[PDB]
């Protein structure tokens, strides 16, 4: 009746939660219960109107946010989404996530996250440009280096970021780390686009190794992926790589399923399109050589592929929220799949995280959850950070060894945490990660909060 | 693509309010430019939500929501209150700061659109958590406002107190003596009629209302005037009121109402403005004032009851006290009041129906109905005054800032009829504030380039 | 442990005991809580001023602003250039000032500044750079309505110009920052004469009230001390309304006449002040002036209380701690029945004892500073109000405003001190000192509670 | 000028240690930068208004002393102690511009604090004051103008509390201070960096006087305070073999013979963190402090006469700590090192002791802005480490400051050496620091 209905955020808000409380650490320390209300509310949020000139001269107004959610350990870091769907709900779901997931990464950065009801898709590079200025030149006052670094998300890649950047630099008229995912050669980082399908794929590596006692790798392994952007390309990417076989792909219209494993350069050409706003159905249908040979593969128009793969050892869903059903996740499990990590944020319905849980202990089915898996785009963002504020550019080995530390360490983090705050520790078991993350991030942001005075 | 606006209904009611005056009107066909505007001046220019976190006086940490809506800035800097109140969401101070867009520029001063507020509710509260809150709340404020960017003031549960303790807050926070707020204290930049000024403009404005329905033959001598709420815009219209020789025949507050035949006296006035500032109940202030409201100017007090339908025949109504306390039916039983003149001291006092059963009766049984942003305009037209003597390091007298009170009153009526018969009985007033202030709201966004 | 600042804890004392002193704790105790907040000085800025001598040499000082008490406005209060310059000083003047401005009816908070260069005899252009390498150090800290700095002791229109300057060249903006400006750059006509225009003003109505309106200024025996602005023109309006000036003084001497100073002889001694000259310089350099039936006696190293014979009224013009208890002895002995500060503190506590201790019984009417010289800072504030409506009035005009403020300023000590009198004599003069100090205490503590700043 | 005891002592000493050299004469343009350089660049004092858990109103005093920023920004500590006042914070002021000269960072000069007296209070009290006084305070800093730091009085707790209110005013995440939380921006050595550099330091005075033939191994080191200075002193002393003799306080000291165990120091540190004395601490674990290492506890004295023989002394706790008398005891009691811990903490006369005994009997004295200089050393690493934005492991830290403090020792000896008529130590530490200043503002036209 008073406060307003946000389901996303709420359902973010859940999970952290009902981890928190279903552990031991309320019982150790109760001073903690003061928490939860206190870092739930953002610390600030920003709507503005964006107003902007189409193609035709006509004017068009969006809704633009900035959601500050928590600086305790940092400044606010965070993406900025372009999609009709964008309201102060999926923001809000989106910084709380990120509040943790930087907790996790180790490195002094805080959460937040952006974005606008603008639609990118089939605008022209003119139009994409007006708006990003318009929106940076409403958005400008409230971030710096030092207090908000925004970077990219969906509909928000490396033009936005050159567009954002440009109209920052013009109204502020400074030069600096204001953004993450920047270009190379004016303040960008060399594993950026790769950082977070990499980061994630380290992470079921690191998750693989624990299961199997070393046993088994991502060697002869089918993994079933979701989304054709920045995640999913290069989720895949690593995952041929490592000599897996990545059986689906897909994006807002449709999946695409094959039985051998898609090839790099068809992951290259998906990724040279989808730059142009291309529908799978439509890049399938422009390279039908590439998409029809051994490596043929089978578009299902509006279906997910959590399905539609048979039987499958590892999903990574890299596309959007609440893109895995209960019946889709207890289809997984009955397929055999026994590693589920999120490239994307709270890809997972909390039906499907009930199923991937209940199924732990006795089908040794391990889920790991976004905030966690996912953490290393912007671990790797600030990285570019680091160096920026160092006036220092590291090379390709450096920034990648840099982030498969970052990975493992999170690993272990929410390994050993969801072991020490376990109600019962069922042995010859896997402890859970959810957990064992949502802990891990709660219990770095609350005792910073409390060292600062936020709470007391 | 879908649903995903929130929901604010408060403000949805405002927005379909004035564009159904500007709809209904030969404004858009004389000239559809105007048609570009309505989908961009209704999304704010910026909002600011914000923690605030405070202490309560067991050194308990305590959690309220601030919001700054800062709607339009066209005719000048963002203007308007603070509402301290457990309701208070982004859809309410929506709806407040869309309102108060065009109540501004109906006042022909230059100021912008806003509202603020915070859920946090001062009730029975000490005076210390409301100072630690206040403290709070304007230093995750402060940044965003200013004399020349946006001027807060005061509302439901904010006044001179709670006015005070922000602008203390602000100025440890920015260095700087400024009018960043107005409803300040007369000492530190205030004015005379700031008090007074919202329910003294609404009557001035039903004045003007009477005298243009009976060609100057009737005024206020002798009217049953009922009045919702007890708070300063219900207290000095009804002070003003008895002034003018009408009878105050009922006021409320949240638990009840309270009901007089023979009219309120100004001393029941001052000790229900004296017993609400310590957050009595109308009940415990009838209890606590046994000698003051018994004689010939005995009150009944009917708890869980608003006044429309307990006064019997009534001439005029100034709901003044909150947004839709007034529904269709209580409109139609003041209809069938004899009720002749109705204008809102409270912001969207009246329900959609109510302005449909009182717009229905208007060329019929000549019931004459007046937006809020037309009637109380003269407590923010007295802020941008006060706003004025503090650029002009200056303090008015009662007399200069009464008078030019009265004339803004009386050029918004003369605006709201003109407007009103232009694009088209008695004309709608209704109609004629949308569109006036639509009109001039919209050309100096031309002007400006917010919209093209 | 806290530091020996003696000027500030006389100020201290003065107002604390006029508070006291008087039915107010009894009728509003809340006010109790506020003395040692007010108290306290909301901000004080130390800085190093390094600038260049004539030879090329580095010189250094001590620059200070104390910010003390907001509430009632941005900080106001003028600057002070004098080798005796200290924080202790100055927070009595700032402290002074908050109480001062708060009867001036105008919105002005309470601040004072300067520094220990000492400009006497020094070229033009090292006090140039003196004050830009000043306000350069300043400027980062006021501002038209944060804290609006003006003249005092060794800062006139002069030091303001280049202050102002700096300031502009710093800030890059036009507006208020100051007052004391020339007229053609946001200036205001009546500021020179303020002060001593606004004590006589004062006496004025301190006379009519004393004796039922049956004296006035004319032909009454006046003594002045100081030579400065506040003195200068203090003269001016004594000699306009027909009285007969009997003495001024400066840091060396004093100079005494029987038949009155002229205006030129005033007009004289401005102008050579400008050019750092000692009264017995002056007197020598203008001998024509000096010498006919307006022959003047040159004192030097005295002051003019005790040789100036039979006078009635005395405005000390000059410094602190002007009038010993002594001298004050001397002047009651003398007939004066009417003392007024035009400096800032100009009388020991031992001066204000034997005033106030003659008041009831031989008619001795003592006003303090902080009441009767706050015409400066009331026109000040006047400039300020011109600046910020891009006006600028006649002369009549801001004189106009100026008597009405000090009037007012009158009429309220008088009622606040027998408002909140424990002596309650029917008959008698009531205490200005107390009506002044628990006036200003009341408006600057009300704000106070208003704003937070006690609770 | 107003009184102003403790900087004018603090002022003496450098000047009289500069003019008793062949500086000026080598070189006389020096002489211009005395009567600049001892005038602060700026001064801001403050009310600070808070509230007690009684909903009452206190008031007290603020100060931030930004002595020299020729160097860097200004660099220096808060102290809440009921002493502070302008003298005492323009003294360690003043120390602190040739201290920072001495750590080779580029770091200016400044201290600050408040009459504020912290003891026995409650976190909720803390937290509203710290409140209070770092919003009275952010306007003037920032991680490239002023880096505050604790001193007596504020520790983890209060740093924590002001780095809370400084952004919650400021909207910027920045090392605006040092001493931060290592989950939020600190350094590693933090805690441990005054004491160890002051060890360290010692280690390379015994080395020189020794040739090293001798190390800490089985010395007799008599330390005061009971603080993070005297805390982690006698830590590093432990570690390196040497016998802790003494601790003290603000009530008493407490002497032994066997040595002050490390667990001792542990339950001390915990105890303090809820401000007990030592006689509260000794009679609330009698156990540790009464077993085979018993302690004996003399209320109201200085250990620095109730020791016996003794090798080292490192006074720690606070200013003017060890008398004339103190000092001709402890030059009896066979001390021949002596560097302090604290800030000014010996007196003239102490001063004038140790220096008259040293070419003869060889006892040597170090001043603390060159033994304690490891402090603000240790913080400038962590201002690094923010603008970096990286954290560097406990060894990193550690071996940084001991290279720090080793080319600080080597700087005193070898300029005493220079300008000189064992070397002295004090004259080294001073002149280094002021010609290194000296040299900054005159490239910077500050002074001509
Ligand atoms: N980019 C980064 O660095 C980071 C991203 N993430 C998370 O990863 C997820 C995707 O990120 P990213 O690769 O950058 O995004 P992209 O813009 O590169 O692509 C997103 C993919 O998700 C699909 N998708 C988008 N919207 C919907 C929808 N509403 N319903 C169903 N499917 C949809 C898109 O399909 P189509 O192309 O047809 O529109 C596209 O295939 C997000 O949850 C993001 O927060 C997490 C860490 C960092
Ligand atoms: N103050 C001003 O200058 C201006 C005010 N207004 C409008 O006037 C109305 C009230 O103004 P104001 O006098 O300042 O407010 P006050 O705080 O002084 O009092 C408001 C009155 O309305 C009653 N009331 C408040 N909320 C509710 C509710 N949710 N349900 C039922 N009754 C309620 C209160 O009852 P109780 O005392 O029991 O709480 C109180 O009597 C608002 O619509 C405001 O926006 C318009 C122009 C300017
Ligand atoms: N100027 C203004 O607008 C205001 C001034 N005042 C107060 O009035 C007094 C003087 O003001 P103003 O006329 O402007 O100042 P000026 O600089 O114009 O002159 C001050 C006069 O006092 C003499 N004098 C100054 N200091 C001392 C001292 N320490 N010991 C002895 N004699 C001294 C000077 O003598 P000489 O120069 O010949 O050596 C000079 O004649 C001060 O107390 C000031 O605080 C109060 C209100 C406003
Ligand atoms: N902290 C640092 O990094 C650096 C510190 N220093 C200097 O070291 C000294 C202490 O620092 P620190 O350890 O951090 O402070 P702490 O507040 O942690 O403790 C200081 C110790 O000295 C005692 N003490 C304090 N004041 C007095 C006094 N007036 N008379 C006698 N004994 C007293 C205290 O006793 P009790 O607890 O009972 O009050 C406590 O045992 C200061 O002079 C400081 O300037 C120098 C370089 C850097
Ligand atoms: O790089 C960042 O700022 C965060 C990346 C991102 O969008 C996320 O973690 O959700
Ligand atoms: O600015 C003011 O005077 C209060 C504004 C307000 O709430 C109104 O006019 O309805
Ligand atoms: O003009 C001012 O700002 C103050 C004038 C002055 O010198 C004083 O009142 O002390
Ligand atoms: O450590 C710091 O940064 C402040 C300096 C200090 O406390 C000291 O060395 O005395």
């Amino acid at each position: 009746m008073v406060l307003p209905h946000e389901p996303e955020f709420q359902q973010a808000y859940d999970e952290l939660v009902s981890a928190v409380e279903d552990s031991t650490l309320f019982k150790e320390e109760p001073q903690y219960k003061k928490v939860i209300p206190v870092v739930s509310i953002p610390e600030r949020i920003i709507q503005f109107r964006v107003t902007w000139e189409n193609d035709k001269g006509e004017i068009e107004v969006n809704n633009g946010f900035r959601v500050q959610y928590n600086s305790a350990l940092g400044p606010y870091k965070g993406g900025l989404r372009f999609h009709p769907t964008v309201n102060l709900s999926i923001l809000k779901f989106l910084g709380f996530e990120q509040i943790f997931k930087n907790a996790l990464t180790g490195l002094s950065m805080g959460g937040g996250k952006g974005g606008s009801d603008f639609n990118p898709k089939n605008r022209s590079d003119n139009e994409i440009r007006r708006f990003c200025v318009s929106f940076m030149r409403q958005l400008a006052r409230y971030i710096g280096p030092d207090t908000d670094v925004p970077a990219g998300d969906i509909g928000v890649g490396g033009r936005e970021v050159g567009f954002l950047f440009g109209a920052y630099k013009q109204m502020r008229n400074n030069w600096a780390g204001v953004l993450t995912g920047k270009g190379l050669t004016w303040g960008g980082s060399l594993i950026r686009p790769e950082a977070t399908g990499y980061g994630c794929v380290y992470y079921v590596e690191k998750m693989i190794e624990k299961a199997t006692n070393g046993k088994e790798t991502f060697k002869g392994k089918r993994v079933a992926i979701s989304g054709s952007g920045n995640v999913a390309q290069y989720a895949a990417l690593k995952v041929i790589e490592l000599g897996g076989t990545v059986v689906s792909l897909s994006d807002s219209k449709g999946s695409i399923i094959s039985k051998n494993g898609i090839t790099a350069d068809q992951v290259y050409a998906i990724a040279a399109a989808k730059l142009k706003f291309k529908s799978l159905e439509e890049i399938v249908a422009d390279s039908v050589q590439l998409f029809s040979g051994d490596h043929s593969v089978e578009y299902l128009a509006g279906v997910r592929p959590w399905t539609k793969v048979g039987q499958v050892d590892v999903a990574l869903p890299s596309a959007t929220q609440n893109e895995v059903s209960g019946e889709e996740a207890k289809a997984l499990v009955d397929a055999g799949c026994k590693f589920i990590a999120e490239g994307s944020n709270m890809g997972s319905t909390k039906e499907a995280i009930e199923v991937f849980e209940a199924n732990r202990d006795s089908n040794g089915v391990w889920y790991a959850p976004g905030k966690a898996a996912n953490c290393g785009g912007v671990a790797v963002s600030g990285l570019e950070m680091a160096q920026n504020s160092q006036r220092v550019q590291w090379t390709n080995e450096e920034v990648d060894a840099k982030l498969k530390e970052i990975m493992y360490t999170c690993f272990e983090n929410c390994y050993k945490t969801a072991q020490k705050y376990s109600i019962e520790k069922n042995e010859n078991g896997l402890p859970s990660l959810l957990k064992g993350a949502n802990i891990a991030g709660f219990i770095k942001v609350a005792d910073a909060m409390f060292d600062q005075g936020d709470v007391f």
